[PDB]
C-alpha cells in the first residue's frame, strides 16, 4: 500500500517527482564506517550529499531511490541523516550488486530470499528501516550465482509486492535473459525495471521489453566521457555517448506509445570508493548539476523537442509511484 | 611497548599464555550487523564465544589474538563484549584476508598503508580500539594485489612496531614468497610469523625460515580432520633443531563462520569439541609426554607471544 522510506512510510501522493536509480555513496559493506577519511570524513560526505540533494529539491525532486545494496556499502543511517536534513524522501534497497562477499555468495536461493525478506519486512541491520525496492546486478551472461539472486528477488517481490530493479554490467543489454528468469518465477513484468537501458541504442530491444510491461530505466543520462577521451577509467564507466543521445531514447519510447513504461534518473552519487580513487571528481567535472541534471537539463531538452509537459510529469511522477507502490 | 587489546593497553606481564592465531567469528564486513540471524542471533554468538573463551581460560589461556581483518568481518565491539565477559584479553587485527571488497582491492600500496595505520594508530571504526597485529593472507602464487598488501603491511609494521602474521592458502609452502617481499621492504624477520606452517611436513623448509629469524606459526593443529599428533610433532622437531624461541602455537578456531558453507561451524565443532582449548588440553600434554620440559612449553606459549606482540620498531 504505502511506500517505505528511510524516514518511515509515505503515501503515494507524497512521492512526487522521483529519481528512480540513485545512490548517496557507492562503496563496500562496512567501508564507510572503517575508513571514513577515504571520503575526507563522514561529516564532509554528509555535507556534500545534503547540499546536492537540496539542489535537486529546489529543482523539483521530491523522492530518490537509493539502490545501494549491502555489498555496495549501503549505510542506511547515512541515508536517514541525509534524507532528514535535505527533506527529500529516500527509498532504501535490498538485493545483491556485483561485489558480494563470501558470506553472501556462498548462500542458497532460499537463504538469499530470507535475507531480502528480512530487510523488506523487518528492517535493515538494527534500525527498523525497511527496504522499498530490490536491486540486482548481472554481468553479460547471467552467472549461476546471479541466477540465484534473480530468483530470490522474484520470490521476495511476490511475497511483499516490492519492485525489482536490475542492470547488466559490461553489456549494452541483458534484459531478455533477466526477464526469462523473472517470468519463470511468476513475477509480473510490471514489478521489474530493466535499469541502465539507456546504455544501448537498440530501440527494437527496448520496445519489445516495454511492450511486455517491463519498466525501462533510462537512468544514466548525464554519464558521458565525451571530452575525457584521455581518461580510460572515465570512458569505461560513463561511455562515449552524449547525454542528449541517452535522453532521446526517452523521446523514442514516448513516440512508440510506451510513455507509461519509462523511468528516468541520473545514476549519481556523492562519494564512491568501489572504483578508482578520486573518480567522484571526474563525475563532478562532467555533471556539476549532480542529481539536479534530470529536472534542470533533460526535462527542458525534451520540452524543446516537443514532448508535452503532461507526458513528462507522467514519466517523473506517475510512473515511479505506480512502480514503487507495493503490488502483488 | 605495551600491547593494545580490545579493552585497552596491557603490560607484557599481563599477556600470559597466548593463542596467537584465533577468531571469534569468520565472516564478511558488515555481515554480522546485517544478518545476525544467520548465527541464530548476535546474543547466541556472544554466549557461545564467552563459554568457549571461559573454557580456554580455565585451561590456562589468558590472551588470544583475533587475526580477523576488515574483510573477514571483524566486529571489534563483539570482541570487546566477549573479552570482558570471559576475562580473556583479545588483540585485534588490521590487514587484508582473501575476500577484499572493491573498496579495498582497488587501492594502491600507499592507500593500504594509510588504512592499516589508521587501524593501528587511531582506532578501528569509531571505537578507539587499536589493532595490535597485521594479518595478510595470500594464495599459492602471490598476486599483484597481494604483493601490494604485503608491502603495505611491512610499511605499517615499520612505522608502528606491530608484528605481521601471514599464511598461504592452497600450498603447503609459500613462506619464501612473503619473506622475499618483506625483506625487500626492510622488515625484520623477527616481526613476522609465517602461519599455517603445520600444513607442511617439509621440516627443512621450516628450519630454514626459522634460521633466518622468522617465527613459525604452527597454528592449525586441530584442523587435521594426517593426524594432529603428526602436526604437533613438528613443534618437537623445531625445538630439537634449536628454534624453540621461533615457535608460535594456536588452534585457528572460531565460534561462528559465514564465509563458507552453511553449518560448517557444526562440522568444525564435531571434529574438535575442545575448541580453543585444544592446544592446552591436548597438544601441551602430548608434548610433555614426549619429553618436552615445562620451561620450554612455557617459553613457547608465554615468552614467545609476548616478544612477538610487544611493539618493537628496531630488531636486535
Ligand atoms: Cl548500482
Ligand atoms: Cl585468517
Ligand atoms: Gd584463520
Amino acid at each position: 500500500d504505502r511506500i517505505n522510506t528511510v524516514r518511515g512510510p509515505i503515501t503515494i501522493s507524497e512521492v512526487g517527482f522521483t529519481l528512480t536509480h540513485e545512490h548517496i555513496c557507492g562503496s563496500s559493506a562496512g567501508f564507510l564506517r572503517a575508513w571514513p577519511e577515504f571520503f575526507g570524513s563522514r561529516e564532509a560526505l554528509v555535507e556534500k550529499a545534503v547540499r546536492g540533494l537540496r539542489r535537486a529539491r529546489a529543482a523539483g525532486v521530491r523522492t530518490i531511490v537509493d539502490v545501494s545494496t549491502f555489498d555496495l556499502g549501503r549505510d542506511v543511517r547515512l541515508l536517514a541523516e541525509v534524507s532528514r536534513a535535505a527533506d527529500v524522501h529516500i527509498v532504501a534497497a535490498t538485493g545483491v550488486w556485483l561485489d558480494p562477499p563470501l558470506s553472501i555468495r556462498m548462500r542458497s536461493v532460499e537463504e538469499l530470499t530470507q535475507f531480502f525478506l528480512r530487510e523488506i519486512q523487518y528492517g535493515i541491520e538494527d534500525t527498523g528501516i525497511r527496504a522499498g525496492i530490490i536491486k540486482v546486478a548481472i554481468t553479460g551472461k547471467v552467472t549461476p550465482f546471479q541466477e540465484l539472486v534473480l530468483r530470490a528477488a522474484a520470490r521476495a517481490s511476490l511475497a511483499t509486492g516490492v519492485p525489482v530493479i536490475t542492470h547488466t554490467a559490461g553489456s549494452q543489454r541483458g534484459g531478455e535473459q533477466q526477464a526469462a528468469i523473472f517470468e519463470s518465477e511468476g513475477l509480473s513484468p510490471s514489478r521489474v525495471c530493466i535499469g541502465h537501458s539507456d546504455e544501448t541504442d537498440d530501440l527494437s530491444y527496448l520496445t519489445a521489453l516495454a511492450a511486455r510491461g517491463y519498466l525501462i530505466g533510462l537512468d544514466r543520462i548525464p554519464h558521458s566521457a565525451i571530452g575525457l577521451e584521455d581518461n580510460a577509467s572515465a570512458t569505461a564507466f560513463m561511455g562515449s555517448r552524449s547525454w542528449q543521445t541517452r535522453a532521446l531514447l526517452i523521446k523514442a519510447l514516448i513516440d512508440q506509445g510506451y510513455m507509461k513504461q519509462i523511468l528516468v534518473s541520473n545514476d549519481w552519487l556523492f562519494g564512491i570508493s568501489s572504483y578508482v580513487t578520486n573518480f567522484m571528481d571526474v563525475m563532478d567535472s562532467v555533471n556539476p548539476d549532480g542529481m539536479a541534471f534530470i529536472p534542470l537539463r533533460v526535462i527542458p531538452f525534451l520540452r524543446e523537442k516537443g514532448i508535452p509537459q503532461e507526458t513528462l510529469a507522467g514519466i517523473t511522477v506517475t510512473n515511479p509511484a505506480r512502480f514503487l507502490s507495493p503490488t502483488l
